[PDB]
């Protein structure tokens, strides 16, 4: 899945 669940990706 591709989602902005930081850390470390947003």
């Amino acid at each position: 899945g591709f989602r902005s669940a930081c850390p470390p990706f947003c």
